[PDB]
């Protein structure tokens, strides 16, 4: 699947919701109950995980937004 996915909790997912929205792609974002810090993106048979939205935006940005891959 091409979806990208963020979960995160309640006091960073204003931060990741912000970076997300600033980036324009469809991705889904949760929100747990405890403190999490976490990037998730499925792209086809690939995912990635990052500790902060601006690591996975910006890789995502590098590897989507930079290059491309057909199938």
């Amino acid at each position: 699947m091409d979806e990208v996915k963020v979960h995160v909790g309640d006091d960073q997912f204003e931060e990741v919701s912000r970076e997300i929205k600033k980036a324009g792609w469809k991705v889904e974002v949760h929100k747990h109950p405890s403190n999490t810090s976490q990037v998730t993106v499925t792209k086809g048979n690939k995912q990635w995980t990052f500790k902060d939205p601006k690591q996975a935006v910006e890789f995502v940005q590098k590897s989507l937004e930079h290059h491309h891959h057909h199938h």
